[PDB]
């Protein structure tokens, strides 16, 4: 575990993280994809061997000794709000299991289903709260990665408000 487990947010490419493992915002088929998924494919292409996994699940594949946790959030263009909410919460619970199993002291995480899987909606609060529900019981240092200055502010505000 981390000595004083924390949440932080950084506005940069998750492919350049300083953590002991990464969570990919994966598609169910293990394809190179778009956004976070494409950056992860470019940095850790070896981790996409047999990475295909259903919606609401996480599957870890090693790139050397560096763990890539492929977490499949729902595409809100295909799911109802209620079923999408359930699968988004489930993907994060599976991430918490994997981070625990791996025994890492830190993990780089993106906000699942906030990009091209968002169904054109702002899901910062929804996705972040499911992240907290899952990761709060873990003792890893969590570093959230985003690309927007205003999302960075909102995420930083939500972290600080609970401390
Ligand atoms: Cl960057
Ligand atoms: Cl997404
Ligand atoms: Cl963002």
């Amino acid at each position: 575990g981390a000595m004083a487990p924390s949440y932080r947010v950084k506005r940069m490419d998750i492919a350049k993280n300083d953590e002991e493992c990464v969570v990919n915002a994966a598609n169910p088929r293990g394809l190179p994809g778009d956004g976070v998924c494409k950056a992860v494919y470019k940095k850790w292409p070896e981790s996409f061997k047999n990475s295909a996994t259903p919606v609401g699940t996480a599957k870890t594949v090693m790139c050397g000794t560096y763990p890539v946790i492929h977490a499949v959030g729902p595409n809100f263009s295909n799911y109802t709000e209620s079923e999408g909410d359930r699968e988004l919460a489930a993907a994060y619970r599976e991430v918490a299991k994997e981070v625990t199993r791996l025994g890492v002291n830190s993990v780089a995480i993106p906000l699942l289903s906030t990009g091209v899987y968002s169904g054109g909606k702002d899901r910062l609060t929804q996705s972040l709260n499911h992240l907290f529900t899952a990761m709060d019981s873990t003792d890893a240092d969590v570093v959230i990665y985003c690309r927007d200055k205003e999302w960075e502010k909102k995420i930083s505000e939500a972290i600080q408000m609970r401390t």
